[PDB]
């Protein structure tokens, strides 16, 4: 696509998160960058409002898996790339994350390029939520599990959808499971690539800034599309 021509080099990266769970409002910031060709992403998230209310691996999807434009599609499946399409007018991407036996975050983000840099707009809106449980408890480590993203076609609203599951880590050795159920339609009233079935491999590493005071998350994640057949083999 025309899209995918803004993704061939570092392009920095703008987060900007408006939140409230169960009446706790925060916002968070981020930068960065990201390398398509790699499916690279590197990027810093601070919460400027104080203290975050909720465990920062709840978040990650909402933060860094919302510029999934920095995935890298093989040349075989490029193709099968919407988000770099929808490109520079940009898509609005909803989430219903369903955390099991606790509450839910609905999310609306807008993605689109502000001149050369690519930024992320979210309003996050969490409900639900046990005082003391997983979430609202602090009750889950400060990792992550790799995860794949199933993506399918929504000719209908010129888009697609994604469904996955988020394994997050409980700190007596149990797991958290977080329901994604995702929805991204284009901003303009250009052409977009409509995508076959396929998935995103995501790996996601956390860590802190040992020079920052801040309440804060360093987030290194990797992106790789897959799940469409080849005839490459056949070459050797």
């Amino acid at each position: 696509s025309k899209g995918e021509e803004l993704f061939t080099g570092v392009v920095p990266i703008l987060v900007e998160l408006d939140g409230d769970v169960n009446g706790h409002k925060f916002s968070v910031s981020g930068e960065g960058e990201g390398d398509a060709t790699y499916g690279k992403l590197t990027l810093k998230f601070i919460c400027t409002t104080g203290k975050l209310p909720v465990p920062w691996p709840t978040l990650v999807t909402t933060l860094g898996g919302g510029v999934q434009c920095f995935s890298r599609y093989p040349d075989h499946m490029k193709q099968h790339d919407f988000f770099k399409s929808a490109m520079p007018e940009g898509y609005v991407q909803e989430r219903t994350i369903s955390f099991k036996d606790d509450g839910n975050y609905k999310t609306r983000a807008e993605v689109k390029f502000e001149g050369d840099t690519l930024v992320n707009r979210i309003e996050l809106k969490g409900i639900d939520f046990k005082e003391d449980g997983n979430i609202l408890g602090h009750k889950l480590e400060y990792n992550y599990n790799s995860h794949n993203v199933y993506i399918t076609a929504d000719k209908q609203k010129n888009g697609i959808k994604a469904n996955f599951k988020i394994r997050h880590n409980i700190e007596d050795g149990s797991v958290q499971l977080a329901d994604h159920y995702q929805q991204n339609t284009p901003i303009g009233d250009g052409p977009v690539l409509l995508p076959d079935n396929h998935y995103l491999s995501t790996q996601s590493a956390l860590s802190k800034d040992p020079n920052e005071k801040r309440d804060h998350m360093v987030l290194l994640e990797f992106v790789t599309a897959a799940g469409i057949t080849h005839g490459m083999d056949e070459l050797y």
